[PDB]
């Protein structure tokens, strides 16, 4: 049960909700209904759990990747936007959430990875990954590191792996071929290699996640890091002075970041769709809406023209913008769940070095494709299961 | 029953004339000494698979022949071989149903479809739509009865609602059943299912209603209606009631398309009389007098037998049972209809209850019905089922410290 | 996990392991580098697991078939051989361990199945399989028996089950169509009915295994064994008159064995691949190399010609050969071990009686066209794993 006449809505923690309340709040203010928004940890995965059983947010923002999913196991509403507002939004955001010939969700902004540098620290940046690890020794004598960003979410590993020819699925006559996939070539297996030999030359941390590589930079630790403009934010609050620019270069190409929209998404069990349409397209998708996020959490360039015109002008985004125009924008295809659990599994394992980098890369290939019932995802959870059946097997056997 | 020689045992589902059928097998014992025993198990058609593949089983076994190529195909039916004077007497289509890769696997008794049955006294003239149907129950609400009661726990009831506006199973082209192309998720499955979930939401019929509470509620007059099969009519001529049998209701203008069994009879690949299956099919079953025995005990529907359905083709019911077949389709015999049905009977059991949406319920129905296999959705299930059971005893254990 | 500047070899416990450390020894003494030949149990099995985590020996021995499947998983180093070296082996051994275009091992030996048989009991050895009922019958009232050979490993039953037209996949079109299995036609299941049928008639034991097979030949106690050229050594030193020769027909027809190529891998993980390629080339590839392996255990037809001039002088190698060219040699498509867990388990289903071979070869038939991540193997081990949790269970329940 969703309850009627209230929208709930859905946004990762990383993003400005506490901005996106404030436009809740106008919403309410014209209108007497209240809106909720919230951020749950795992949200991408409980969307689908929750809608399924017809409860769940009225709305859910998520990149545009895991949204074809979501409409092909019949949890989005299709949004039916007039010509005159589709006209506002950059047509290429309108694409990326086009499933099937329907539009199933609302763009917001376009996010891609930068490379971010503390100044002070370091003043010239590196043009390529190579010169990473000669930077890395001369900082280790002044007490501090050449780079730490996230190892755990393999979006932020991906434009390495992509750099040197890495790909997710073939794109081919009109459509992305599943049975193409090209995590486990040449190119990516450099690409990953390289990494594992930062990590195995004490440049970097396996174990190295979002909130241990933001609290690196924002503390003055490390030179670098890479992400997106949501965390822009947290930067300007510390006392880093800090600059965005183009990836490192590998092999000498350049890193190939996968492009997300971010997307605003209608629960198709929602009582409230119209609703949230009104809200969507009034009061967010405005010149005040998405200033107010993008004060909260940067959002990146948004899809909407008349505010993008003013956000373009800022060099962060033209970073942004460089960053994004190297890379690729992400499939939508249902399929992009196993390939990022794949590439997942691999990117962790062969950090860590239980896995080499080319039997975690082809095991990755075969993972990212296809199958359905018996997924690589649900081989884990059920190993983990098992595990921690057999642990409390053991702790009664110790009591008996 | 590791298949004793000499012997035969015959499993049918317990809706069928298994009194009348063993009749037939007393039959043959008087003539040739040998005993005939029915049994009608539950679950059979579950049941059989599970005990052939180790060389057990009844030495014929009983059922509509949609299941009859999965068991083919897992080596448990003897391939069938009648003399072009005996295979003459049953109509081709029949033998159609149960010829699979271009082996005939069973012999075909009946053809099976469901028709709209309704009580003459409380409903002299029956809906023509499905539509009609709210407003029907209304009236009959107020004096204390309701319109419409069938089994909601077997997707075989509700199928024809879901396929009348453009539902199917495995898509058919150019000769074959392309099992890549399936068809419980588009706009017209979701729009059947949605009407009868509609039903339930609106208090016209209950989502736990099964096959045993439905028959009871027409036979005593309760209900205007109900959806069934030739096998129900003997226990409501039994009841008294005034009853009809009529032309499914349309939906969106459309017909109603129930998928059509033939009952059939296979025999076990591990039987060691199969000779004597082969004679009590042909020489005693399949006969006037055979099938009339089985047919007086519950009513078979449409005989294969061209000679006995001469006869029964006069009957009104039957006409309306041939009249609905045409409307649907004779369903396909291929391995993968076990996993369809499966899905189907999730995602019908999941809406109507209201544990997911009708949407996501077909979503993952069009997913599952088409798992290539190893891990089908049934063995997923039943593993999940396994662990909570292991899971639940270790709370309970827990607690005994 | 591997150490630089030494080697570690793998080979089965079956080959001559004794053999090949002596040319170890020789490559110790002329380079200064220490070999250790080891031979642990579930070769098979047990490399790609270690190999995987950046463990194991660097080089690697088996049949070819499973080859394929080892270079898929990013388990073996393209081997450099250069045009002179190839043209020291037979074309046809370098086809059988080429993938996708790379020569990913050495070929060392042809392996074929041959019947075994005690000229002192059994003076004329059957022509066909049919005839080895009676002759059993005529043996066991003199307390002996006529064949007894390894019933548990599907390589032993697989020539049986071929003969008559069973096949493992279709080469048609110029590749391996893993969708067309033959596991379960008319041919497959008549040859394995046989087999069942000699097992119901107490002409043979479904349990019995290489060991005791092996054992029950060289003490003379039955006429007839089938085996490779691996196990004469062990037949010569006991005092059984043994020959070699064409296994028996089934239904007018040659038993078609699969023949196996016993080659060498380079772990992609070794730091001695140099070494590793110069000792298989200049080392173990020569005349005196391959004799030294040859006289502990036979290791066959040779792939390196001037070797194979001379043992192809041998009867027993004769009969090797034409009952290699009655079958055909394996291919080495990662799908070979779906294939051969699924032939394992029917065989041993349908001999114990548990399921009817019908049964048996259609599931087999199944299991050997799967999918990815859900094979039978896994299932199998859920299922044991299921089964212990519930027994500890009960046993806790027991305790009260
Ligand atoms: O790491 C895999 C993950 O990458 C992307 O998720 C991004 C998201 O797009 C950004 O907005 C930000 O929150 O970082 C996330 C990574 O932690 C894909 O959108 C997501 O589907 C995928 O699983
Ligand atoms: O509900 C799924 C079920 O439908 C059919 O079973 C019928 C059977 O054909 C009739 O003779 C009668 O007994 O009712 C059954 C439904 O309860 C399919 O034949 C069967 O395979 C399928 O599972
Ligand atoms: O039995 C299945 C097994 O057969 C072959 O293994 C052979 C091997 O090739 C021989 O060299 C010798 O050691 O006997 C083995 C049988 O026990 C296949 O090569 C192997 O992949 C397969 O599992």
């Amino acid at each position: 049960k969703i309850e009627e006449g209230k929208l709930v809505i859905w946004i990762n923690g990383d993003k400005g909700y506490n901005g996106l309340a404030e436009v809740g709040k106008k919403f309410e203010k014209d209108t007497g209904i209240k809106v909720t928004v919230e951020h749950p940890d795992k949200l991408e995965e409980k969307f689908p759990q929750v809608a399924a059983t017809g409860d769940g947010p009225d709305i859910i923002f998520w990149a545009h990747d895991r949204f074809g999913g979501y409409a092909q196991s019949g949890l989005l509403a299709e949004i039916t936007p007039a010509a005159a507002f589709q006209d506002k939004l950059y047509p290429f955001t309108w694409d990326a959430v086009r499933y099937n010939g329907k539009l199933i969700a609302y763009p917001i902004a376009v996010e891609a990875l930068s490379l971010i540098y503390n100044k002070d620290l370091l003043p010239n940046p590196p043009k390529t990954w190579e010169e990473i690890p000669a930077l890395d020794k001369e900082l280790k004598a002044k007490g501090k590191s050449a780079l730490m960003f996230n190892l755990q979410e393999p979006y932020f590993t991906w434009p390495l792996i992509a750099a040197d020819g890495g790909y997710a699925f073939k794109y081919a006559a009109g459509k992305y071929d599943i049975k193409d996939v090209g995590v486990d070539n040449a190119g990516a297996k450099a690409g990953l290699t390289f990494l594992v030999d930062l990590i195995k030359n004490k440049h970097m941390n396996a174990d190295t996640d979002y909130s241990i590589a933001e609290a690196a930079f924002n503390k003055g630790e490390t030179a670098m890091t890479i992400n997106g403009p949501w965390a822009w934010s947290n930067i300007d609050t510390s006392a880093v002075n800090y600059g965005v620019t183009v990836l490192p270069t590998f092999k000498g190409q350049p890193s190939k970041p996968f492009v997300g929209v971010l997307s605003a998404g209608i629960n198709a069990a929602s009582p409230n769709k119209e609703l949230a349409k009104e809200f969507l397209e009034n009061y967010l998708l405005t010149d005040e809406g998405l200033e107010a996020v993008n004060k909260d959490k940067p959002l990146g360039a948004v899809a909407l023209k008349s505010y993008e015109e003013e956000l373009a002008k800022d060099p962060r985004i033209a970073a942004t913008m460089e960053n994004a125009q190297k890379g690729e924008i992400m499939p939508n295809i249902p399929q992009m769940s196993a390939f990022w659990y794949a590439v997942r599994t691999a990117v962790i394992n062969a950090a860590s070095g239980r896995q080499t980098v080319d039997a975690a890369l082809a095991a990755a290939q075969t993972n990212a494709a296809a199958m359905g019932v018996c997924q690589e995802k649900s081989k884990d959870e059920l190993e983990d299961e098992l595990r921690k059946m057999q642990a409390q097997m053991k702790k009664l056997q110790e009591q008996l």
